[PDB]
């Protein structure tokens, strides 16, 4: 990541976050903690890496 | 941690960060959490105590 980075997409339904276009993520270092969250979400951990 | 302080240790092999030579966690509290990273990297949080 950077370079070529993640391209995340969760498929339609219950978003991750906001508007549920896929999320890329050019942070060098990083490590992805998502749960699924009962209001129909997918929690994301802000920016971060090692 | 603090007090007696902790000795991380790169020897040879690939540098934790930078020249490898051993890391001093002084602080009391710490979470030790690395990788061993493809490029020949050990990666730490700094900081990130408990």
């Amino acid at each position: 990541w950077n370079v070529n980075p993640v391209t995340l997409v969760a498929a339609s339904g219950d978003t991750i976050k906001g508007s549920a276009v896929p999320v890329e993520i050019n942070v060098r270092f990083s490590d992805l903690e998502l749960v699924y969250c009962a209001p129909g979400r997918w929690e994301y951990v802000k920016n971060k890496q090692i």
